[PDB]
C-alpha cells in the first residue's frame, strides 16, 4: 500500500518518491517519468507558436517551457480547448504563470498551483492506504520540567512513554520501582533508549496528542543541546517542520506521523481539549491528571515518582487507544479522498472536499477553477449567510413530544435540484428549478459536477449500510461502519464548501438556495403536520421540529406521527425525506436554542440551559420533567437561598475550582469566616435558574 508521497531533486529534474508498505516489508519506489503542467486558454488558438518561447527565471537561471499539447477540456461543463504547457520542475510553474499569462493572446491559465507530489497521486489515479497489511501503530508522550516563565526547551524531559498492541511502558533516568518503568543513566541514555524501541518496533505510523506544536519540537531542541541525532525515520532522517496553513506540523520520512489533536478538533466540540477529557467524552470512562507543579515537587525529591510514572503511563495508553479509534475512519477518508492521510488528518473538512473534487475533476476531464485572488477572497469573507428557518417556540410545560426531522436534508436538496455553479443560470437550458425567495434559476438537463458525485457518494453509503445488515463477520462489520461514517462526513461538507471563501468551486448563489429550499420544506411539513393531521408544533429548528397532540393520548401521537412521515414524504420531491427520530415525555422550551426535554427512561436531554449553583438549576430540571411541577421547583429555589443566609449547606460545595478573581489566591505563595452569602445568591444561583423559570413568568423577586 501506499502510506506518502513526496518528491527529491535530482541534477535539476524533479523525482517523484512513493513511500510503500508491501507484504509486511517496506520499498521506496522512485518514479522520474512524470511531468509538470499548467493549462492556458487562448484568444487564437494560432497564437500559441509566440506563447511556446515564452521565458521565465528562477535562482538566475533560465526556465522554458518542454512541450506544449492541444487538449479538449470541460469548464463548469462547456466544452473548451486547451493548451498543457509542461515544465522542467514545479518551482517554474510561478514564473511561467506570471509571463504567460502577461499575454495578449492569453485569457487565463488553470491549474497552475497544485502541488507536485499530489499531482502525481491524482492523475496516475492512486489511491493511499489501499489493500490489506497488517500496519504497525505506535503511540508516544513525554513529561517535561517547568519552571518560571522560561524558553520553551529548558527543562529537562523527565519521562519519555509509549503504548501499543503488546505493551505500555515508561523511560525514565530516576530509580522507581514500577515493572512498567525502565531507568536509565541520564536524560542523554533516555532519549537514546526511545530511538532504540522506534528502531526494534519499526511503527508504520507514529501516534501522538499535540505532537505537532508540544512533543516533537521540545523532543528536538532537547536532542539539540544533547548533542544527540533523532534518528526517527526510516532513512536516518530527523522529523522535519513543515508549513500548510497558519499551523507547523512535523513530518517523519518513511511513516505516518499521526497527531490526535487535529482530527479530534474538526470532528467533535468541547469545551476544552485536553487528553484526558476526550479520553472521557469517547470512551466514557475517567482519566487521572497529574499538574506541573505536582511533577515538579515529586522530582527534585526523589520519591512519590510512581505517582508521574502512572500519569505517563497513561498518557501513552491513553494517546494508541484513541488513536486505534479514529485512525481506521481517517484511513477510509484518505482513501475516499485520495492523498495521504498526513495531510488528509491535517486538513479542515471546507479543504477535504476541496482534494476529493480536484481528484474527479481529473476523472471527468473537467478543467478546475483557480483558487480566488487576494481581493476576491477578502470579498468572500465579508459577505454574510442566511441561515436555517429557527421558530420562536410555544412556551408552557407540554406532555408527549415527538421530534421529527429530516435525513441528510442540506445533501439531499443539492441532488434533488441540482444545486452546482455549472448549472447555476445556464444559457439555453431548457427545464428549471428556480429557488425559493432568491429566484437562482438550476438547470436539470444534465446533473451538474457536485450533485452527480454527492449522489453517487450517497448511493454507495446505502449499499454499504444494506450490507451491514446482512454481514456477520465483527471485522467485516467495522470495516463497513468505518467506510459509512467517512462518506457520511465528506457529503455533509459539500453545503459548508459552497460558501468557503478559499474555495475553487464557490458559489454562495448555490448555498443561499439550499438554504432557501430547507426553509420551504420545513415550513411545508409544519403547515402539513398543524392542517391536515391537527398537531400542535412546538418548535422549529434548522431541520427538524418538536410536536404534539395536546391532551392527546400517548400511544395514539407516536401512531399519528408514524403516519404522517409515510404521507409527507410522498409530497416531498426526489431525494428530500422526513423520518421519526423520537419521543419525549414532557419538555418546556423557553426561546431559540434554549430548551429542556425527558426522554422516557427519565434521561434529561438540554439545550442552551447551561453552566450548589449547579446541583439546584439541575434539581428545578427534574421536578419539572419529571413530575410536571413548576410549583415545586420554586419551593427549592427557595429552600436553597434560605440556606446561603443560615449557611445551613456545608462547606467546599460553594468552592470554585479553576488580574481578577485570582487576586487573593496569588497570595497563598509563602467553622469560622463564612461570610459569602449575596454572591452566591445573586452571581450563581439566580443566573442559573431564571434562564429556565423565565419561560414561566417568573422574576428575581419571586424567588428572592
Amino acid at each position: 500500500m501506499i502510506l506518502d508521497v513526496d518528491y527529491i531533486t535530482e541534477e535539476g529534474k524533479p523525482v517523484i518518491r512513493l513511500f510503500k508498505k508491501e507484504n509486511g516489508k517496506f520499498k521506496i519506489e522512485h518514479d522520474r517519468t512524470f511531468r509538470p503542467y499548467i493549462y492556458a486558454l487562448l484568444r487564437d488558438d494560432s497564437k500559441i507558436e509566440e506563447v511556446k518561447k515564452i521565458t521565465g527565471e528562477r535562482h538566475g537561471k533560465i526556465v522554458r517551457i518542454v512541450d506544449v499539447e492541444k487538449v479538449e477540456k470541460k469548464f463548469l461543463g462547456k466544452p473548451i480547448t486547451v493548451w498543457k504547457l509542461y515544465l522542467e520542475h514545479p518551482q517554474d510553474q510561478p514564473t511561467i504563470r506570471e509571463k504567460v499569462r502577461e499575454h495578449p493572446a492569453v485569457v487565463d491559465i488553470f491549474e497552475y498551483d497544485i502541488p507536485f507530489a499530489k499531482r502525481y497521486l491524482i492523475d496516475k489515479g492512486l489511491i493511499p492506504m489501499e489493500g490489506e497489511e497488517e500496519l504497525k501503530i505506535l503511540a508516544f508522550a513525554i513529561a517535561t520540567l517547568y519552571h518560571e516563565g522560561e524558553e520553551f526547551g529548558k527543562g529537562p524531559i523527565i519521562m519519555i512513554s509509549y503504548a501499543d498492541e503488546n505493551e505500555a511502558k515508561v523511560i525514565t533516568w530516576k530509580n522507581i520501582d514500577l515493572p512498567y518503568v525502565e531507568v536509565v543513566s541520564s536524560e542523554r541514555e533516555m532519549i537514546k533508549r526511545f530511538l532504540r524501541i522506534i528502531r526494534e518496533k519499526d511503527p508504520d505510523i507514529i501516534v501522538t496528542y499535540n505532537g505537532d506544536s508540544f512533543d516533537f519540537p521540545y523532543l528536538a531542541k532537547r536532542a539539540e543541546k544533547l548533542g544527540i541525532k533523532l534518528t526517527i525515520g526510516r532513512d536516518g532522517s530527523e522529523p522535519k517542520m513543515q508549513r500548510i496553513g497558519d499551523m507547523t506540523a512535523v513530518e517523519v520520512k518513511g511513516r505516518i506521523h499521526f497527531d490526535l489533536y487535529h482530527v479530534i478538533t474538526r470532528t467533535i466540540n468541547l469545551p476544552t481539549y485536553t487528553l484526558e477529557a476526550v479520553y472521557e467524552a469517547i470512551f466514557g470512562k475517567p482519566k487521572e491528571k497529574v499538574y506541573a507543579d505536582e511533577i515538579a515537587k515529586a522530582w527534585e525529591s526523589g520519591e512519590n515518582l510512581e505517582r508521574v510514572a502512572k500519569y505517563s503511563m497513561e498518557d501513552a495508553k491513553a494517546t494508541y487507544e484513541l488513536g486505534k479509534e479514529f485512525l481506521p475512519m481517517e484511513i477510509q477518508l484518505s482513501r475516499l479522498i485520495g492523498q495521504p492521510l498526513w495531510d488528509v488528518s491535517r486538513s479542515s473538512t471546507g479543504n477535504l472536499v476541496e482534494w476529493f473534487l480536484l481528484r474527479k475533476a481529473y476523472e471527468r476531464n473537467e478543467v478546475a477553477p483557480n483558487k480566488p485572488s487576494e481581493e476576491e477572497y477578502q470579498r468572500r469573507l465579508r459577505e454574510s449567510y442566511t441561515g436555517g428557518f429557527v421558530k420562536e417556540p410555544e412556551k408552557g410545560l407540554w406532555d408527549d413530544i415527538v421530534y421529527l426531522d429530516f435525513i441528510a436534508l442540506y445533501p439531499s436538496i443539492i441532488i434533488t435540484h441540482n444545486v452546482s455553479p455549472d448549472t447555476l443560470n445556464l444559457e439555453g437550458c431548457k427545464n428549471y428549478d428556480i429557488a425559493p425567495q432568491v429566484g437562482h434559476k438550476f438547470c436539470k438537463d444534465i446533473p451538474g459536477f457536485i450533485p452527480s458525485l454527492l449522489g453517487h457518494l450517497l448511493e454507495e453509503r446505502q449499499k454499504i449500510k444494506t450490507k451491514m445488515k446482512e454481514t456477520q463477520d465483527p471485522i467485516e462489520k467495522i470495516l463497513l461502519d468505518y467506510r459509512q461514517k467517512a462518506i457520511k462526513l465528506l457529503a455533509n461538507s459539500f453545503y459548508g464548501y459552497y460558501g468557503y471563501a478559499k474555495a475553487r468551486w464557490y458559489c454562495k448563489e448555490c448555498a443561499e438556495s439550499v438554504t432557501a429550499w430547507g426553509r420551504k420544506y420545513i415550513e411545508l411539513v409544519w403547515k402539513e403536520l398543524e392542517e391536515k393531521f391537527g398537531f400542535k408544533v412546538l418548535y422549529i429548528d434548522t431541520d427538524g421540529l418538536h410536536a404534539t397532540i395536546p391532551g392527546g393520548e400517548s400511544e395514539e401521537i407516536k401512531k399519528k406521527a408514524l403516519e404522517f412521515v409515510k404521507y409527507i414524504n410522498s409530497k416531498l420531491p426526489g431525494l428530500l425525506e422526513l423520518e421519526y427520530e423520537g419521543f419525549y415525555k414532557r419538555g418546556f422550551f423557553v426561546t431559540k436554542k434554549r430548551y429542556a426535554v425527558i426522554d422516557e427512561e427519565g434521561k434529561v436531554i438540554t439545550r442552551g440551559l447551561e453552566i450548589i449553583a449547579k446541583e439546584t438549576q439541575a434539581r428545578v430540571l427534574e421536578t419539572i420533567l419529571k413530575h410536571g411541577d413548576v410549583e415545586e421547583a420554586v419551593r427549592i429555589v427557595k429552600e436553597v437561598i434560605q440556606k446561603l443566609a443560615n449557611y445551613e449547606i456545608p462547606p467546599e460545595k460553594l468552592a470554585i475550582y479553576e488580574i481578577g478573581p485570582h487576586v487573593a489566591v496569588a497570595k497563598k505563595l509563602a467553622k469560622k469566616h463564612k461570610y459569602d452569602a449575596e454572591y452566591y445568591i445573586e452571581n450563581q444561583v439566580l443566573p442559573a435558574v431564571l434562564r429556565i423559570l423565565e419561560g414561566f413568568g417568573y422574576r428575581k423577586e419571586d424567588l428572592r
